[PDB]
């Protein structure tokens, strides 16, 4: 059977969507630097083919090379974290309208940040400078290559 979608491995590819996707000023576990988020999101492993609702995936099972992915509690909700190598690129769904993160010009790796209230509600982040993709909703994509675990 195909390695299940919350079983993660540095050098995936994570292919993901945040339908009607709305601007967030101050992202708590991104150093309150903004960020896209979606609560309709999807998350595909591009080379396993596995796909799930980010609301669907209880977050605090998945992991990473075989390790629980690091969480962090930022006024009293909790965010799981997925690092990624590089950066996390992204654009408006259906057109060449790219985004661009907050560290845009800095060697940073970004990560995909998950809310999960450990019921079947989860929020999808994504770093971005600003509102060049509009306040939202917009429908946006992203596409990333899962990093190594952090230290």
């Amino acid at each position: 059977p195909a390695r299940p979608i919350t079983n993660w491995r540095s050098g995936d590819v994570v292919w993901v969507t945040l339908p009607s996707a709305e601007y967030a000023q101050s992202q708590s576990a991104m150093g309150s630097h903004p960020a896209y988020w979606s609560e309709e999101a999807t998350i595909i492993n591009v080379a396993t083919g596995q796909r799930a609702a980010v609301s669907s995936i209880k977050w605090d099972q998945v992991t990473l090379n075989g390790k629980a992915l690091h969480k962090e509690t930022h006024s009293g909700l909790v965010y799981y974290q997925l690092p990624l190598m590089g950066k996390i690129n992204f654009w408006q769904q259906g057109t060449t309208k790219a985004g661009y993160t907050y560290n845009y010009n800095t060697t940073d790796s970004d990560s995909l940040w998950v809310w999960w209230d450990g019921g079947s509600k989860a929020y999808l982040y994504i770093s971005t400078y600003t509102t060049m993709l509009g306040a939202g909703p917009v429908n946006i994509t992203g596409l990333g290559a899962v990093g190594p675990n952090p230290v």
